[PDB]
């Protein structure tokens, strides 16, 4: 049995797509496998105060269809707390709600999504032309094999950690905050740096200074100090779906003009209110004369070692242009992710798609990868577009739009 | 041809009446009335910065039904202008824009309404007891008679002049403010007093100090500065549909506190921004030595008369217990509105409606006049319900379940 | 030795008043006495978040002297703050802050204090026409009387019980809240009713579901929901020393009109922030499927006994219009404040002190109280002075100007 | 007659410097020459709506001494407009109040400015080494020379126009905008292009839409739209005293991180107010059906020429890697500034200043200019420190304190 689309991975991005398909007329079968056993929506940064960085408006369906049965409003209505929500006056609901959001979209849904399934590989299906790929399907228990006309890749953002230092016992990647954090003894982390100085470095260290009070906390970032994100009205125009066609369509200057100017609306910069918020905690435990947050300025992590009871944290500082030693207890690295690379998971079909000049996958403005022609199969991607398609790429503010145009583009070809 | 339901007035309230009577899978017939050409929404105050007082989503149908073709977030897609609003991050739209989505949700609907068309009397219809009304239609041309189970009253807000004062070419209510003001000549209106503490006061105000730069204004009112509106998530859960129940099934000493601690909700109140506006231009008149804005705070306009070339304002001053004449070129009462009163228009079936111990119309929780056996044909009021019903009555607030309770209930007797 | 003024209470009001003394180019001898030990500034409700309700502006000395050694600014200065609570661009600094504030103006003050000092009474001073007056001091040794010729009377307000309800062992009044909270055992108090649907009641609530995530709170108010304090600009004007002015001069009617249309900038009342930080607290508590705070609305308490382990509070319904019982760990009453009243302190003199037709106290202008002629020495209050000068009388508003005149006064009295 | 120091230049740096000598304990005689008739602070751009872009508490003083008859505080109890400003609780005066701060300040000073007094060169005092400097100075009379220990050099900004483009007629640089737009006829700057994508370009766009209901106005600029301003309260500490410090004692990479980070804190950046209100009155204006706000975004101006009646911008897409021609009434070129540079009156003094490998003056941390033992005379730079002192230099944020540490520095020398 050949479905007409396999997702690969379902974050919001996939279950955008599944609500496509299915308000979509056009009958098309299709298949899901997430690796993990349910929806987990970065669970591990799940912090009690974080909140979306979209606005709720900017659901899985609103955008393309405003009467959308999956829309946020939807579901607050359902939940009983539609006017609850409206009173309070704020665009942006908490990542606890929206995680509630998506796994109420998911039940909604008609389909099943197949959890607990890794995709370990896509290979060519069996003849010329290809016109299927078969996609390999790792359970808990067995092994399988399904075909598929096109493929959805959407597998998320990679974390990252600084050159020459590995994630241990005591040495965290933020998208693991809490999975650790939960699991130690409440008083051994009496002395916690963080290295970053963007949204995730931020609200760790805001959480870590609510918590408890006698945690002692070492931010350590490039910058000054924190840089604030924009998100005013006109630089948040470069996430319209009429600016995916602007930057697709610009020259590689025009481009590099995006990045340079408007970068900071979402990579290493801090939202206004959580600035403020730190900002006042430091102010007030001045007046107190009982300092807890050190800020460690143009700075930046470069190594990690256990030395019996302590985590000794090698610094560079860029002022003094010298390194330098701090012990603490755990070091969490807020230093951010990689983009989602189709690549890995190409292995047979990756020398059937056609690389650019600086080596980059070649895209088309549907989401579509660039084949040989003897491929004739769909590979779509949901992620790692950066470089053809802009900023939107690893971001809530197109599912809705990005999601039916690539459904339409499946249609337009069956 | 005897209808199901008709309605007299076709401004935001009945409008959901229509949009909730197509919504509703129940079969009804139904007929609107409008005296007007079109509908028209406080035309006279649609002043160039006016806002809105409730939020988007308090729109024709979302409260009900979340996915609506008639939401305020379909008619922004529809115009290709809710990415846009989106970026905005305001929940409150202009009033402009908003008497917009009304004329373009009367559009969608598929009954169309009757314009021209004033309601003159509605009387007893044939039998006994009675199961229908007649309503009396007056066109420019005709008049005629139209047979309905149901009535729906919702005529609106009734200007309200002070005590002894009557409106003229030279003494305004706030309601025709820019009926009389639009093409009166620029040099001729130097001197303006506007009456009132309100949202009406303050606006025209505003726009007064707004639009020409040589302007003087009396702003006479009786507090001793404005007093601000209370918009916080709290207060506003008066508002509530389950707050509805809880005045009308509460005993009057109840009702008596909403009134006496939230009428600071909608009554006699201002935005905090415009509030603030106003003031920064004062203080920035002052700096310039250019003083125009002159507040008479502890005071209230008593009488009005016209002496030669000026309007003569008789003002009472709190403070000193005296009275004393302001001249000037015009004077605008923005001294508010009383409620709707269906009695007028019922006249002979005002009989058959009863009243309770101080003199009012009773209603049950479904909106529908209480009646004597005589009449088992339904009066529903949207607007005159202050005293059943509580604060929401005259407002946007409440919308699509008002008149979605009116469709349920008619249905539910037919 | 005869003193020009001794001060009663050392609040704000009247460490306004020793930096106004200081301040004058008049040499006027003066003694301040508090109960206390020290300056101590509504400690009880000192809460982690609480923030001041008026400007930084509105301080010691600012208003009427804009280069004042004791500016709020000057205290920024000193302890090397200024820049960097600039940057913060917030006008209202917190109470904790404020506090220090306070205690560094007082040590900077040339006079000192006498701390541990209670005035139990103000007599007569010898001869007619009476020219001073005997004030009656107690220290935990000793007690003494000291002579002057002006007083004034700067006492603070006074904490109000429900009618039928008596402060306890599980029964606090707001202004002592932190006083009983750091005793108890956490485990302890799970359960906690709050009466009150003020600044106070607001403040409370917030704390104890920001400190204890157990914790189940009662909120007892008279209104629907909390209302909004209104702080916009014209509103505010009220405060503004002219319309001290407007208030004095103005007639009954005009003065029932502040209190009719503006007591909401104060009084039952509850800051923005504070309202939408509880909206918040509420509306994320639903979401995670466990609510902890209990609106009841349009209700007041009414009674509270102690019945084993349970604080049983009496619950007045104003939608049903009947009582109940609710159990609670402790119940805490924010139900506010009575103004300061002289009386109780001045005893003999108040025959010499001219009441009005409702038998309140004549007040000059420059908060001197009508005396028959009998009495030629000034009883001066900062407090209780509600009814002749407005909503300004016990709040942080008019310290400046306030004190500053009362110091003129002394002085043209003086000679 | 010498002078212990003379300042060239009075604007505000100076002004503070004036202040500064006068609380001062020490004696130091001086003179300060302003070429112009009296202060003049960026007249050209006092536009109606205007904010500093600075705290009040940002004065000529207060941050040196809390308690200045000098302070902002002070000027507004004087005006009797203290309780006033406290009410409106803005930390932000208008730039029309702030002007009248300086003037007030300046008559207050015992001190007497010299106006109408342009230096034009500044020479080697008699015989070596060199202990004084002449200062040579041009009235409209007559030129003279003074002598000086010491000179303080606060010139200003510089105005800098596109490369290939001059100013002209009908092509203003931002900074003569309210020169040029007063002469001018209303009804002959229908078409209005402004170039640049600054704070400048946006006030000037925003004034042109308020104040003009037929102007067509041409926004082109770099960006995708207007960047957010970073005021946010940590970037704000950029400016703090001690951060002169760490930006000065800092290595040449620690001095690029501060503007690769944070050159957002005031180039090239809009305030999130005004970016709301441009963008609030596009939206208003596509509802009402009548665009008038063009913005060309991803844009140069690179030529303009006058041709009949019409201005014709030469303008370069990135997007399209193309140039075309644009016809208007007025090009206004928003395009920023050129910092002061101590060069041009240095003449020969400048043989005995010290540059660096880059070429660049030295300058001590107390703003002196690094000489060879020739030159014992100080010379002290308002402005012209961005290399070696930071984003401090050309802006209000740190007036009370330069100019407290160069009285100083000048007092430890005598
Ligand atoms: C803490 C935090 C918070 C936010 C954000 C990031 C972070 C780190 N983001 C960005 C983030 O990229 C976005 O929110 C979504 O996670 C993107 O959804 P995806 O469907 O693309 O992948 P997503 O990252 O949600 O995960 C996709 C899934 O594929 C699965 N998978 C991987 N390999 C697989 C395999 N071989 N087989 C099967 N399944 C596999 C993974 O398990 C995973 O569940 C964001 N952006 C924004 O615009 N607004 C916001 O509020 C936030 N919030
Ligand atoms: C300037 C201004 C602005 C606002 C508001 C009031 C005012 C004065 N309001 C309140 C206002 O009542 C509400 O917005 C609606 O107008 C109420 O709708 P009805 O449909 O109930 O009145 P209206 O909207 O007043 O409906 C009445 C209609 O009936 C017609 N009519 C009257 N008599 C008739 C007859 N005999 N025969 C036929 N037709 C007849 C009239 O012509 C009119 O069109 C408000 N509230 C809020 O919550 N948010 C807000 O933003 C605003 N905005
Ligand atoms: C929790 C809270 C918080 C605030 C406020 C109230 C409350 C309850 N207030 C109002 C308050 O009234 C004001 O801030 C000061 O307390 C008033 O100064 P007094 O100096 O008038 O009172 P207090 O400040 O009450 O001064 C009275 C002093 O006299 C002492 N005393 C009493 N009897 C004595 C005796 N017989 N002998 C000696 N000493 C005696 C008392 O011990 C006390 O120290 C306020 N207002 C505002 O405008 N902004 C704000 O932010 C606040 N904050
Ligand atoms: C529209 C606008 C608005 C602002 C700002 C810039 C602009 C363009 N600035 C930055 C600006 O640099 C600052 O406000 C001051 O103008 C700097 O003072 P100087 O005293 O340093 O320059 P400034 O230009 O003010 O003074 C220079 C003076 O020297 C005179 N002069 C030059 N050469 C001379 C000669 N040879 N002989 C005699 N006189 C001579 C000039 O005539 C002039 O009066 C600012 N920054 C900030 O932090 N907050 C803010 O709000 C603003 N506002
Ligand atoms: N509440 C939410 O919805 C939420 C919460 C968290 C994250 N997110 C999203 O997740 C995405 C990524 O955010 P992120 O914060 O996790 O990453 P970033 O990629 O946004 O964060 C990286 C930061 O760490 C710094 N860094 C790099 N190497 C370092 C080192 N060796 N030592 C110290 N610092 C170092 C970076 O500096 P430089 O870049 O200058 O070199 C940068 O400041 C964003 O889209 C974000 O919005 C959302
Ligand atoms: N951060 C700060 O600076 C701060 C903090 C706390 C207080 N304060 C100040 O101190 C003053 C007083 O404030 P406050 O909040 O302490 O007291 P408050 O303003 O007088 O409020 C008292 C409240 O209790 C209610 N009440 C009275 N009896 C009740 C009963 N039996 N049951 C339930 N509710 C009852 C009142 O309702 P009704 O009046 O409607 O009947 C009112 O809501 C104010 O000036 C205030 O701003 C300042
Ligand atoms: N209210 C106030 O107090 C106020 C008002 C105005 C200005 N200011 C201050 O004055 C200083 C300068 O502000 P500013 O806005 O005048 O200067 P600015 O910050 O340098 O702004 C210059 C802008 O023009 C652009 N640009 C340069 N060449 C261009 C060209 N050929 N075509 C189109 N655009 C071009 C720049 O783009 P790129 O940088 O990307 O190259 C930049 O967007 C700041 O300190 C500012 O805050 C204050
Ligand atoms: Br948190
Ligand atoms: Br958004
Ligand atoms: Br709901
Ligand atoms: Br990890
Ligand atoms: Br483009
Ligand atoms: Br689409
Ligand atoms: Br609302
Ligand atoms: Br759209
Ligand atoms: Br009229
Ligand atoms: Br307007
Ligand atoms: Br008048
Ligand atoms: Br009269
Ligand atoms: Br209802
Ligand atoms: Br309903
Ligand atoms: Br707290
Ligand atoms: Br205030
Ligand atoms: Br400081
Ligand atoms: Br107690
Ligand atoms: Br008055
Ligand atoms: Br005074
Ligand atoms: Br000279
Ligand atoms: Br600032
Ligand atoms: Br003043
Ligand atoms: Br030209
Ligand atoms: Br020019
Ligand atoms: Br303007
Ligand atoms: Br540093
Ligand atoms: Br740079
Ligand atoms: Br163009
Ligand atoms: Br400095
Ligand atoms: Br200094």
């Amino acid at each position: 049995p050949t479905h007409d689309v396999v997702g690969v991975g379902f974050g919001p991005a996939n279950l955008s797509l599944a609500v496509a398909l299915e308000e979509s007329p056009a009958a098309l079968t299709s298949a899901f496998f997430e690796r993990r056993a349910s929806i987990s929506w970065h669970q591990g940064m799940l912090l009690p105060a974080a909140k979306m960085q979209v606005s709720f408006l900017k659901d899985l369906a609103t955008f393309r269809n405003p009467a959308s049965r999956f829309s946020f409003v939807s579901f607050l209505h359902e939940r009983g707390r539609l006017v609850r929500f409206a009173n309070n006056h704020d665009f942006f609901p908490t990542r606890r709600e929206f995680h509630d959001y998506l796994e109420w979209a998911e039940s909604k849904l008609a389909h099943e999504v197949s959890y607990d399934s890794e995709v370990t590989a896509i290979r060519p299906g069996p003849g010329r032309p290809v016109d299927s790929v078969l996609v390999d399907v790792s359970t808990p228990e067995a092994t399988r094999t399904v075909e598929a006309r096109n493929i959805v890749i959407s597998t998320g953002l990679v974390p990252r950690m600084p050159a020459g230092v590995q994630s241990d016992e005591f040495v965290w990647h933020s998208s693991r905050f809490l999975d650790h954090f939960r699991d130690r003894d409440p008083r051994s982390l009496r002395r916690v740096a963080v290295a970053g100085g963007g949204q995730s470095a931020a609200e760790i260290v805001r959480f870590l200074h609510d918590n408890r009070p006698d945690t002692v906390v070492h931010a350590i970032m490039p910058s000054y100090g924190y840089v604030v994100a924009d998100n005013t009205p006109f630089a948040n125009q470069i996430f319209d779906p009429a600016a995916v066609d602007d930057y697709f369509d610009g020259s590689k200057q025009a481009k590099d003009a995006f990045w340079r100017y408007h970068r900071n609306t979402n990579y290493s910069v801090v939202d206004d209110e959580v600035i403020r918020d730190l900002y006042r905690r430091g102010y007030d435990d001045e007046v107190a004369g009982a300092p807890r947050l050190n800020f460690v300025n143009l700075a930046h992590v470069v190594g990690a070692k256990r030395i019996a009871d302590d985590t000794r944290v090698t610094v560079y500082s860029m002022a003094r242009e010298e390194s330098y030693d701090l012990d603490v207890d755990v070091l969490v690295c807020a230093t951010g992710y990689d983009p989602m690379d189709p690549g890995d998971l190409l292995g047979e079909l990756a020398e059937h798609c056609v690389q650019d000049a600086e080596g980059r996958w070649q895209v088309d403005r549907d989401y579509r990868m660039v084949t040989t022609p003897d491929l004739r199969c769909g590979i779509y991607l949901q992620g790692g577009t950066e470089h053809t398609h802009g900023l939107s790429s690893s971001l809530l503010s197109n599912l809705a739009t990005r999601s039916g145009e690539i459904v339409s583009s499946i249609e337009r070809r069956k």
